[PDB]
């Protein structure tokens, strides 16, 4: 799978579970559509995102919902979201995973583009 | 001041100078208003984006404009923008320090919030 | 495998291959005694370090060789060296997975201790 | 001021306050030599820690008590500490601040180095 997304727990250690993750694709008109959306599983990791012939290039957006990951285990958090905007590029084989490492006043997202 | 923002250049070892920030409020009609932006100074540091009246309870959006930074210093980044994303004053007036750390492929962000 | 290591490279948005990966464990006299060691594979990860039996509790020292990963790039790096302490402590099963992101003038490193 | 540390927590958005700072210089016979040490102030900072004169070419370690730090707030933390190692001044005097983010399983640092 081309794109893949994983969450980590700065807090407690662990992988970030039940994660919900949306993707958006920009449109024509500059707004952002559904494109793809999942829950993070006991790995942290989301996989099965989308396929090869539905991830084009453009510019995509990765919304992680921080807020009710920190609410469900009783930690007071700062961000509404984690939001991960980027361009898809074709230049060769690309796969691409999204990592996010979460605190409940910062977070931080890096991306691993493989062959 | 009651809201800051400071950006760091992970590659360099340096302040991240010039860097565009925009600030949007999260407006009745559920949309983005525009409420303030500048520029980062010659430390890193954004300082008199708004002011105590101005600055009421909302949700706020920080989008710090990361790919003209990386391109300006001839790097194709991955990132569109770093955007931080919160609810602000919900407990009355508190002042907010946005910090961003940058890297080509990868940013952190976090939030000092002070009485 | 009780302990695990995972390097990533935050500038070219990579796994960090071929990174020397050091394991102490503090003896009796307060010294540092080698462990383990080995390299990131291709996908950035060192496996094997050690087996159940001889991971006991105790305080282990990571040292993550980033200054020749970063000079085999022709990149600048800042740091000697990224160190990593932690006391293992048996508290049910645990597995440990030491993840560190790395760039020329910082680096970030989390614990993923799982069942 | 030529060596400035920083520091933030992560968890509750706050200056991490009254956090033990120790600075070590590698000596002739390869071992580290105490060089200097202090405490964050109520802003998160250290101010002070040596001068021009005595901050000399060398390689030196900045160890970061989080461990403590994060007792004192009656949490069990994963660290022991969080300690930085680079070669200072080798191509003349430079101002190093050293900025570390803080969470029970994880921290970052970062060096920022002005002329
Ligand atoms: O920016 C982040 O979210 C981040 C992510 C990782 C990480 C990435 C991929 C992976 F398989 C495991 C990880 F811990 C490691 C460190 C880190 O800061
Ligand atoms: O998440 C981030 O943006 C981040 C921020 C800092 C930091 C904190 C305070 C400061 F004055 C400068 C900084 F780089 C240090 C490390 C880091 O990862
Ligand atoms: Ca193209
Ligand atoms: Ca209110
Ligand atoms: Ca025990
Ligand atoms: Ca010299």
């Amino acid at each position: 799978c081309p794109l893949m997304v994983k969450v980590l727990d700065a807090v407690r250690g662990s992988p970030a579970i039940n994660v919900a993750v949306h993707v958006f694709r920009k449109a024509a008109d500059d707004t952002w559509e559904p494109f793809a959306s999942g829950k993070t599983s006991e790995s942290g990791e989301l996989h099965g995102l989308t396929t090869e012939e539905e991830f084009v290039e453009g510019i995509y957006k990765v919304e992680i919902d921080t807020k009710s990951y920190w609410k469900a285990l009783g930690i007071s958090p700062f961000h509404e979201h984690a939001e991960v905007v980027f361009t898809a590029n074709d230049s060769g084989p690309r796969r691409y995973t999204i990592a996010a490492l979460l605190s409940p006043y910062s977070y931080s997202t890096t991306a691993v583009v493989t062959n």
